[PDB]
């Protein structure tokens, strides 16, 4: 028993990371076969950030222009292309260390794994989510850009995030490995937006269920309630509006438990409305929004990889 | 920018995680050099749980009782030998992947991550804190038994805790890699007695000082006070006592942010009584203590491992 904010074995992911360097900038890269994959803006210099024109400042590099390094080993740079917002870089030596991986576009709500790193090296590992609002609140410092974001199945690293930025609120933002941003953000250094950010509802109610399997009981009512009721309610308090989908990916949580998707539905109505008055839930005072429903079950069943 | 409750990368110890099943019962183990190490009660059923009579028991076993299995590699058990509680299981074939490595016994509020593992095989990790009264509060299902805690200095995996059983009242306990319990604790299925559990008071200090690292001021104030008087008002609310080690511990975050440390601990008092109402300290709605002064520090400046 217990529950924690569990993160994936890194280990598949640590064998991929280098060092990319180009003219003063240095930043971490991903080696997978033959390629390394990097943020484009490893190409400007700190003043080329405010307004980068990516094309001409690319046609300025030639292929040993690019060092890159994994450990104590320099690869050769045979090619270079822009993709989107990232650089390919071919280079004359396939990863040995390669796994089985699958490139993927998560959507808000999903969690992944960060492998935080800085000079090509492994820092730490922790588990966020994707927000609503396409931004995730990490924790990143300055030459941490190229870190990525994964998952594990079974065998295959699914890589879904790499880091590009942090926005002078704070919040990070970055793209998939395709080199396409999640949100409306660019790769520049000026004031952006980010949408209102809302609480991920279905994953709430994961979280709930995982709190009952625990032994923590006190917030199961006797009320009930439906599902349009449900959401004039959360969308009062910015919670993500639950759909039909949401309900079936819980039933198993249903099943499991005994305590029906809806009536879970009006435990969380109350405490939306009169809060939590002091008590905790799994040791939290907030209501938690970073467990998908299939976090709780890999970690109330057990799952393990290769 | 940003602060999240960061694992160690866990790439140098899947490596070393192997499954031990003696008879029935299957759990981790792990194999560095030519030695699988893992809770002696692998030698018991449930039923020798209750009582177990560990010497007379294992007198019963031979080498060939020991199934050792590393994905799809049988290991041979050349010998075995128990010391304290700890099985040392000696096998014909050196682990290739053995990573420089020391065995430590830490003290409590120290910090570390564990890779929590099923048959052999890593399932995820996390980051927790030897709990005042020697427990974790971990997450650990049945078959998690051998499971392991570490650091990374620099180069070098230090081993500090394997994880041996579930109290009754859902928190956990275990060993150092020579097995020896933490607290006073056995192993056998008996009803335990955990000491009275008190909040790390170092570690809030420190998290305290990543906030304002991070921007949050607003529990700063105009006063100060003494070690006693802060030492009085601690004890009244279950905090471990401060002393002048802890202050001098957290002398570079002081330097850091000019705050000093005797400042911080006027905040943490008025927090204490008045409590923290309806506001958030780094996303969080109560004070954290599972970050030590040197995890702050690693995570604030950006250290990479070998």
């Amino acid at each position: 028993s217990g529950f924690r904010k569990m993160a994936f074995p890194s280990g598949k992911v640590e064998g991929c990371m280098v060092q990319v360097t180009c003219g003063t900038t240095t930043l971490n890269g991903l080696w997978l076969d033959d390629v390394v994959y990097c943020p484009r803006h490893v190409i400007c210099t700190s003043e080329d950030m405010l307004n980068p024109n990516y094309e001409d400042l690319l046609i300025r590099k030639s292929n040993h222009n690019f060092l890159v390094q994994a450990g104590n080993v320099q690869l050769r740079v045979i090619g270079h292309s822009m993709q989107n917002c990232v650089l390919k870089l071919k280079v004359d030596t396939a990863n040995p260390k390669t796994p089985k991986y699958k490139f993927v576009r998560i959507q808000p709500g999903q969690t992944f794994s960060v492998l935080a790193c800085y000079n090509g090296s492994p820092s730490g590992v922790y588990q966020c989510a994707m927000r609503p609002n396409f931004t995730i609140k990490g924790s990143f410092l300055n030459g941490s850009c190229g870190s990525v974001g994964f998952n594990i199945d079974y065998d295959c690293v699914s890589f879904c995030y790499m880091h590009h930025m942090e926005l002078p609120t704070g919040v990070h933002a970055g793209t998939d490995l395709e080199g396409n941003f999640y949100g409306p953000f660019v790769d520049r250094q000026t004031a952006q937006a980010a949408g209102t950010d809302t609480t991920i509802t279905v994953n709430v109610l994961a979280w709930l269920y995982a709190a009952v399997i625990n032994g923590d009981r006190w917030f199961l009512n006797r009320f009930t309630t439906t599902l349009n009721d449900f959401n004039l309610v959360a969308m009062k308090y910015n919670y993500e509006p639950l759909t039909q989908d949401h309900v079936d990916i819980l039933g198993p949580l249903s099943a499991q438990t005994g305590i029906a998707v809806l009536d879970m539905c009006a435990s969380l109505k109350e405490l939306l409305q009169n809060g939590m008055n002091g008590r905790t839930i799994l040791g939290s005072a907030l209501l938690e929004d970073e467990f998908t429903p299939f976090d709780v079950v890999r970690q109330c069943s057990g799952v393990t990889f290769q």
